């Protein structure tokens, strides 16, 4: 295959390659070659990510609902978690400010059902019958019912008896690797996507015409400069208050942040963000504790990432999004990124999670290509989110060594 | 939360203290209040259990598939496998018994939001001895459909035996490790049934709650008339089968209760007989039992051979059939005696347990939970399933006991 | 219980002798019992087979996907996968001859794309997907899963390594478990078969006569003309004993033949396997790939049932629908499960395709008297699409 690439470049080739060939087709040859012959191999690529969807969510959803259960943990890791959870937490609602003054997908628009009396569906949350749900779509109750299995099985590791004990821990294993198996599928589309997002972007690029581009660097920018900002007015303030040195902080984690940048697994670059907290006076079981927990829990990057994606895509149809929803999404994101990997694409999966709740599912028509919008330019978005991902642990971690 | 409370205690609270507000509600304020703020609390309660029912029956039916398997098993388990076959199996016959001397439901006859519930014929005989077994296995065990759900997991619950007794040790190997992710699926799910039974205090004070506001006294009448009804089956259970198979070799039946009174007693409190069994194990020392016998019976009774439950089941049936209006047939009342056993030995020993096997006895027979009537009806029972429940546990482990004690005696 | 017998002959009393009752109470007789006290015992048979299929297919095609792990990588297959393209485009091309030279329909002729499936190759949600039938994603899916887990075999970190084998064993085993299952069937079969081949010697066979036994005709000395101008012919040009491999498979045809199930004669398939030298990863992935796509006896069925529905008609087939039907007729066999049924129902695409829809009577019709026959037929084709796999193993496994 002589395919060998460092995929990075190999698909930022196809990226822009793909516009232009998009945009010299957008007149020209027209409209109905590329709707045949290009886009039949984005499909493949996109409906490789669905296959993945579900049991990624079920089997991502356990093994971290079972790596987290209260209290199976320190009062080391009671600060941080904390940490960890409002970090997250607020990181989203700066992204529905990003999604506030800039309004991507309003003016791209290219249809939904009603809610019940709210009985229903938080009533609906909970699953009939956990195959059934898990056979058909409807993450919804997936995630709920996944992560009570999740904290029922930590629960029968601290049972006196030993078969039992065992039985806990065979079983969550074996939903783990089904958990990462799928991730090596995923890194084995990610080989396909410079082959996938080339043919994707190359028919919105046709049609549409270049209202789209000036829409995408709309999402870009709503992003990027909602990610500084989070390191400006919530990472250098809380790091201001305790006493930490902020401008020589981030020459500490100057490679740290760079190699994550670069390589988008926050999950790989771990020994990268684990050398860095040596270099800076940070004690031995206080950093190989909340790290390891950091490389998955704790995706701020992430976690902001979706809740404007999901404005793109509300906008992008023309649908104005309500509160009660709006603070749905507030509640799904951050479940959202617990959940995710921490891998090259594993965010816009995840995406589709914090979008069949609020009434979004991905078997309709018109989803499916605005997610495919964002779905092709993920990789550029995707860079600083990882970057943003792992400075969020360490200074979590910079600060919950100076309590203790 | 400071619910710190004695479980027991903690819902039998809920139970009086619901009725009372049910009742005082009954008149005064109207029946529409109720029926939109207290019984979606209930709702949530009951599907709590509706979630866990295809799982347990799953994973419960293959773990009791393997654990039986003949001949994997001394003699020893021979005459008391026999044993509680058919200690288990008239249990029932006696349940249809006090469900035709007392006519529970026969009377309370509802339609609920006006849906009168008609369920379907029977085809001619082919196509149900047929559809026992599954299309695809997963497609069945996906939505619903309980009946193939049974026999395929049986199947395999004895194919996975067969597995381990084979030469080749990777084999051997992949028989335990899958059992053993069975197994704990099947338990992990009862810690979210006694994190169900957490909630259970708040979930039938809406439940019985809103069945005192409608139906008014009536309800009350007949539900009495089912506890009856079970508690009369029961202790007729120990003295016309215990009592008189006590006799007929040797064992003196007075002193016998004596001797297990701590045995019933601590049972009839918990509700679990699977966390009753160091007390069941600490009285069969105490009236002269071999140890090579009572830890290999004991072990085996706290799960098989649940007799105070397979009558519970045949009972609680006839409820829900006639609480519709429904006459039930020969033919699919030998079903119930069927099914109630292999329900009885797939229950759990655990306090919901019970209540959610009678589910399993229901979808066999054509009595589907998706169905609104089935719903409702279900759920008087699920209601004050915790009262019968207590007296369910105490005959399921004098069960074993007497059972261990008789093949003591020719052994 | 008694019934210990050996199968080898237990069903071949209840097939010998499923001739005999079958016949004499065949006549006469009344009461048509066969189709009410009989057959209940047939179709229960039949039941079980389908009830295995989808777990064993899957179980299978994940543990045979994690053993070739670079075995060549996994492009062992890729050599057999193209294997199995020309056993089966050249089967078809077979039936076209075969009904070329065998006119099955005038006489009584009478008036009364390819992009969205390829996707379909991948599935949406393997759970849904796994749940209710749909075949091919459920293969795809877990050959690219197999091949996933074996990376977590040998990476770095301890527990994810131990992640991979607990769960790939409990895969395993569903696997062995469901197998044992196929033969306590089997061990019912002799049961099983008598009763259903009651039926077929009651009717069948003597109808409807020369029309259908034109196509019987073109069948029979078309399926054992494949063997000897294709599968011996390969045989020889790779060194392969045609004489002792027909032996060494000796009894894996002869029940397949019976059974008339892929999926429930894969047992024997592999246990045959094993008997000629082949080894475990290599066999333990073809054959239940094979054992599925490559049925090309049902592609050269098909073929000629088409013709024949075709020829029945009056109308007449130009070669620019013959030559998509050599196209459609393997893409038929592709999809097609491999349990009794199956044969003349996906049949129906590669008539539909060309154009011939069960929606105009005269179709929905003669299209159910091949039907008809086809319990027969069913027999005969099993056979062939599972020799023409055992061959490309031996094949394939010739250069490694
Ligand atoms: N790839 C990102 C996670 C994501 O895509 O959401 C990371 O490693 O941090
Ligand atoms: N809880 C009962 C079983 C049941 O509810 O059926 C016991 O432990 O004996
Ligand atoms: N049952 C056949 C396929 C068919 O003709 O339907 C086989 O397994 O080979
Ligand atoms: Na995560
Ligand atoms: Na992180
Ligand atoms: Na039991
Ligand atoms: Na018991
Ligand atoms: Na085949
Ligand atoms: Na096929």
């Amino acid at each position: 295959k002589y395919i060998e690439y460092p995929v990075l470049q190999k698909i930022l080739i196809g990226l822009i390659l793909g516009a232009i060939v998009g945009l010299i087709l957008g007149h020209y040859g027209y409209a109905h070659a590329v709707h045949t012959y290009v886009k039949p191999f984005g499909d493949l690529f996109v409906r490789l990510l669905k296959m993945l969807v579900m049991p990624i969510v079920f089997a991502s959803l356990v093994v971290g609902a079972a790596s987290i259960s209260p209290a199976r943990l320190g009062r080391v890791g009671v600060k941080i978690v904390v940490y960890y959870l409002l970090t997250s937490a607020f990181a989203v609602t700066l992204g529905i400010i990003m999604a506030r003054l800039f309004n991507p997908g309003a003016g791209i628009h290219l249809q939904p059902h009603q809610a019940p009396p709210l009985v229903h569906i938080l009533l609906d949350i909970v699953p009939t019958n956990p195959f059934g749900a898990l056979a058909n779509g409807q993450v919804l109750p997936t995630i709920f019912f996944a992560i009570i299995l999740g904290i029922a099985i930590t629960y029968l590791m601290n049972s006196e008896n030993e078969k039992v004990r065992k039985s806990a821990e065979t079983l969550l294993d074996a939903i783990n690797g089904l958990a990462e198996a799928m991730y090596k599928i995923c890194n084995g589309v990610m080989q396909y996507a410079p082959i996938g997002v080339f043919a994707l972007i190359a028919y919105v690029m046709a049609e549409q015409g270049v209202h789209v581009v000036g829409e995408l660097a709309k999402v870009t920018a709503a992003v990027y400069v909602g990610l500084t900002l989070q390191i400006l007015l919530v990472y250098f303030v809380l790091l201001k208050i305790y006493g930490i040195d902020p401008i020589s902080f981030i020459k500490h984690a100057k490679d740290a942040m760079l190699t994550a940048f670069v390589t988008r697994s926050s999950s790989g670059t771990l020994p990268v963000t684990m050398r860095v907290a040596k270099e800076m006076g940070i004690s031995e079981g206080i950093y190989s504790f909340t790290l390891p927990l950091g490389a998955t829990i704790n995706m701020d990057g992430t976690a902001l990432y979706q809740g404007v994606a999901t404005f793109f895509i509300a906008n992008a149809l023309g649908s104005h999004l309500t509160v009660g929803q709006q603070l749905t999404i507030v509640l799904t994101a951050v479940l959202a990124s617990i959940g995710t990997a921490g891998v090259p694409g594993a965010g816009a999966i995840m995406l589709a999670m914090v979008l069949h709740s609020v009434g979004l599912p991905l078997t309709d028509p018109n989803v499916c290509a605005a997610y495919a919008m964002i779905l092709g330019i993920d990789a550029i978005l995707d860079m600083g989110r990882t970057m943003v991902n792992v400075t969020g642990d360490l200074t979590g971690t910079a600060i919950v060594a100076k309590t203790e």
